[PDB]
């Protein structure tokens, strides 16, 4: 059944600032041996053949759709990477999560700078409870956790607000 590679990102952040790094890794069931790989940036075949696709000092041109593919197996699901350039970027473990799975939010500051007085807003409303924590970690997700998020934080002496990010947790029917 698990008949297709699952692209994973390290760091998990599929949304990253211009110039940052990220490594795409193509992994699957060692059912059939894999000596090579096929990478696809915006549908075009990359020259990279190692199971790990690296992105150094991400450019905006690096944004897009990434997907790998091994021999004898279907094409991996797509993974969208998007390079930004702003003071605050709201990163997420996954923009879409199956109910029950972990959901991880983060208010990443430009050039890794530390962010103070961080507040997260879910649907224009301020997630007070989370005020204590720097970032938001939710072990077991809920369909109620769905909504448009965005953070607000002081970076190097000035206040800023990140671009909103819609996040949906799906209720699984079987
Ligand atoms: C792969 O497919 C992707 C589509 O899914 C392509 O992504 C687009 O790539 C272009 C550049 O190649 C990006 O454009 C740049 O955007 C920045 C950011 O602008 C921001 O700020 C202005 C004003 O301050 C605002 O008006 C904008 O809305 C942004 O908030 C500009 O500064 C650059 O000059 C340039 O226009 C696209 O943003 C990007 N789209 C996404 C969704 O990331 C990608 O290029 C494709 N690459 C290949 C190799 O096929
Ligand atoms: C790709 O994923 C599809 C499902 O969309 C798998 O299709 C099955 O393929 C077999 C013949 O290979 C066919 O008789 C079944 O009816 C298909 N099932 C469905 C639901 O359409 C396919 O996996 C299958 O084929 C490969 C070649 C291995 O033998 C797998 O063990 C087997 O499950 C997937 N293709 C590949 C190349 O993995
Ligand atoms: C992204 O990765 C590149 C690759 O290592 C980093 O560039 C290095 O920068 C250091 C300074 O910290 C230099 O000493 C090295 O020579 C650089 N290596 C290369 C290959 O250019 C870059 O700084 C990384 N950026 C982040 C945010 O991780
Ligand atoms: C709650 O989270 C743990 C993982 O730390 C997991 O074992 C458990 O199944 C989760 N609950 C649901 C409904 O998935
Ligand atoms: C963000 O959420 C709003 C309302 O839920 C929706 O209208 C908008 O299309 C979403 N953005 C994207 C890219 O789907």
């Amino acid at each position: 059944v698990p008949q297709k590679p699952k692209v994973s990102l390290n760091p998990p952040w599929n949304r990253i600032f211009k110039g940052e790094n990220v490594t795409l890794t193509c992994n699957g069931n060692n059912f059939f041996e894999v000596s090579s790989t096929k990478w696809f940036h915006n549908g075009s075949l990359s020259e990279e053949t190692n199971s790990s696709l690296n992105i150094v000092n991400a450019k905006f041109e690096d944004s897009g759709e990434y997907k790998c593919q091994h021999q004898q197996v279907n094409e991996s699901e797509p993974v969208y990477l998007e390079v930004f350039s702003d003071w605050l970027l709201l990163q997420a473990s996954a923009e879409v999560v199956m109910e029950g799975q972990p959901l991880f939010l983060r208010c990443h500051g430009w050039r890794n700078w530390d962010v103070y007085k961080v507040i997260y807003y879910k649907d224009g409303e301020a997630l007070k409870y989370w005020y204590e924590n720097h970032n938001i970690s939710i072990t077991n997700a809920t369909v109620e956790d769905s909504g448009t998020y965005y953070c607000t934080g002081k970076v190097w002496q000035l206040d800023y607000e990140s671009e909103p990010l819609n996040i949906t947790v799906i209720k699984a029917p079987r």
